[PDB]
């Protein structure tokens, strides 16, 4: 998976993050508190371990209950995914905080950690479509989930072509916040709060949150494309590993737009009946894509632009292009079982390798 | 276009080949007769452009005559056809003769007559099927120009596993003394020679050219593929260059298997209607992809699977996925167009880097 050179170029690694949001310090203090009272025998893999897994179980339950996200669910799955949401928030903060602590800091940490904040992420944006039923309107659902996919993978693509984290104001740690607070008012007062029409200008409750999302994703996008343009780490403006500075950007390019054509010529609404089914399968190729990125700039290698991961993506597009054999509703299942093996054998593959190297006794 | 390393390796080549075909020895006594009889002070690069002008010249006048490859023509085009591929296997005999003589030898020569040979044997084979009228049998109609076409690209592909040419005993030489007397026979009896079916079987006169032909082919590949995988010249049975024995078997699987699956879903006959087009198109694509392997063989270098070559394929593929917003006969005239121009400008970009080299003086 990984040659001898860049495995070498892997040691040395130092990580280093500058930023502050707003409410930051006050849960600063209690993620603090919460880890003065933390076992230390425990390694940090299995804590992030613990919290992908309740998150991805609950927004699971959540999804199933709700497929085309226009139906509504009961008390049980909202309480679960507010309290799966929180925990993952608190294990986060919690884990990294222990393993900078008794000096069992190791470049494997950071990848079981941007790989967790993948898949979480794309998990979180599906509930968060779920609850809402952001299905009465069906132009705005390509967007949401697809923005927060393209947002996550353009904050690793800022950090590839610089060497610091920086962290905004409205970033990861108000949007859950907000998921949280949006979960439980939805269980506390019902799915049908956003049918609750504002008194005026005949919009509907949901405008509310869109907006808003849109407003943040301007923001944030706006901050990388800066740092993406103006800074440069290289001999020039050019990318930390002495490449272009603009080539993953065909990676994720290629993705959506392979996505748009699949959507907009389905002939049979593929999306808007299966909608779950189709996020998730991109969601597994996308963070194949952003986990081999991840790889990329912690190493100071270069990527290309051919995986075997667009084996679901190629099958859905090779059986459009012959008008209709395979009904399009087996091939979406088919892609996804596949994204899901590959990604999978793709992490244990590399995580075994660094275990080999390191001898760090992964979950120890 | 060429490395500084590639074009090191260019010199200390030596042009070796061994092999001999039965009607060699009367003809070889005749070139050498009339090569007698030649001016000393002309270049063969001169020699093999003009009987590659008017070879093509002479076959795009039957073409033009004969579109769709089911009318008839008179005595002229017949006539000049057979006269201007009679003439181009002359030059191609003589100035072989005059460059080896008068230590005038070098490395551009051998590109120049691969490259004239590629253009002359597709012209000659569109001309052949031209003049047979072989559109009143539709299924035996791509498999000669495209077998034509794979015929000489294997023989190429034989020549890069290897390090000399192997000449058989139903080589180049027979085939164009039979598309020659062909020619005239059918220019003295008539187009209609074809249409005198025979006196049993209920078989027309065709069948006895197209046979041959498969038998011949069959003969030829068979030699070509037995010196793919018995023969080997590096540390084993690997390339020359050292790569993978079955790498350019890619380039012409794919160029093949996209014209037959443009081929196969036009909704409007495209090749019944416009063989002589589609064919020039993707003979000049393959013009293009065997020039590259010529380069690829005089050097010691790797050849990729991507070039701009397949942009014309590209805008037909991608113009099938879509519908039909574009009617498809503007669109094959504008692959044939950009097709051909990006082969002129290779051909002249590495003909000029060549000569700033060698300092050679290409036609002096
Ligand atoms: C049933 C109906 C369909 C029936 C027909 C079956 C078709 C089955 C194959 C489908 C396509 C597979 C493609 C594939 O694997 O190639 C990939 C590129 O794929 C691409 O570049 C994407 C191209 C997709 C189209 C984009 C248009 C915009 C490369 O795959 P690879 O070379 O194997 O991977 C090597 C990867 N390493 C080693 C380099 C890491
Ligand atoms: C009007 C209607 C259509 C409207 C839509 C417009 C579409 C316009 C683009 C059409 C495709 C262009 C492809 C292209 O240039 O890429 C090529 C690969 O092309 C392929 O690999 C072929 C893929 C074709 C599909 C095969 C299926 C089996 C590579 O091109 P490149 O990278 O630019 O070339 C660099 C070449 N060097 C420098 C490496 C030598
Ligand atoms: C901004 N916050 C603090 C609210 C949350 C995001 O912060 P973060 O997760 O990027 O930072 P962190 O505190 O987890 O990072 C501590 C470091 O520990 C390492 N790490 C992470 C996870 C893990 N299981 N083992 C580790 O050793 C990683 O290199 C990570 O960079
Ligand atoms: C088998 N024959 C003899 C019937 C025809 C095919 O034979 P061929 O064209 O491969 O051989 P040839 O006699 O042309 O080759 C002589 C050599 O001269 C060189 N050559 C060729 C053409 C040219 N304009 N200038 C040259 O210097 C090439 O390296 C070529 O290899
Ligand atoms: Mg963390
Ligand atoms: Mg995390
Ligand atoms: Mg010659
Ligand atoms: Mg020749």
């Amino acid at each position: 998976p990984l040659s001898a050179q860049q495995l070498k170029k892997l040691e040395e690694h130092k990580y280093s993050a500058s930023g502050r949001s707003l409410v930051e310090p006050p849960m600063q203090v209690y993620w603090n508190w919460l880890v003065e009272k933390v076992p230390l025998w425990l390694a940090p893999n299995t804590i992030t371990m613990v919290g992908l897994l309740l998150n991805v179980l609950s927004t699971l339950i959540l999804v199933c209950y709700c497929p085309t996200a226009t139906e509504g669910a009961p008390f049980w799955t909202y309480l679960l995914c507010a309290i799966g949401l929180f925990v993952y928030q608190s294990l986060d903060a919690i884990d990294g905080k222990q393993a900078r602590r008794t000096n069992s800091s190791s470049p494997l940490g950071e990848m079981f950690d941007h790989g967790c904040d993948s898949i979480s992420i794309v998990f979180v944006n599906l509930g968060t479509i779920a609850a809402v039923r952001l299905g009465t309107l069906p132009g705005w659902m390509f967007y949401c989930c697809f923005v927060g996919m393209f947002m996550f993978y353009c904050a690793q693509w800022q950090t590839y072509v610089c060497g610091t984290l920086k962290f905004g104001i409205i970033d990861v740690t108000e949007l859950q916040i907000s998921v949280t607070v949006m979960f439980l008012m939805t269980a506390v007062c019902g799915p049908e709060l956003w049918d609750y029409e504002i008194p005026f200008t005949g919009l509907p409750m949901k405008t509310i949150p869109l907006l808003g999302i849109i407003g943040g994703t301007v923001y944030s996008c706006s901050n990388y494309f800066r740092v993406i343009l103006s800074g440069g780490v290289g001999k020039n403006g050019s990318t930390v590993a002495g490449t272009s500075v603009l080539s993953p950007g065909l990676h994720i390019g290629l993705v959506l737009l392979l996505a748009l054509m699949i959507y907009k010529k389905s002939t049979t609404n593929l999306f808007l009946q299966n909608p779950c089914l189709y996020t998730l399968a991109f969601g597994f190729v996308s963070a194949k894509i952003t986990i081999k990125l991840v790889i990329a700039h912690m190493t100071k290698s270069e990527i290309s632009l051919q995986d075997t991961a667009f084996i679901g993506p190629g099958l859905l597009f090779f059986n459009q292009y012959f008008n209709s054999f395979i009904d399009e509703y087996i091939v979406l299942w088919i892609a996804m079982v596949i994204s899901f093996a590959d990604l999978l054998r793709y992490c244990i593959s590399v995580c075994l390798q660094i275990a080999t190297h390191l001898r760090i006794s992964v979950f120890r």
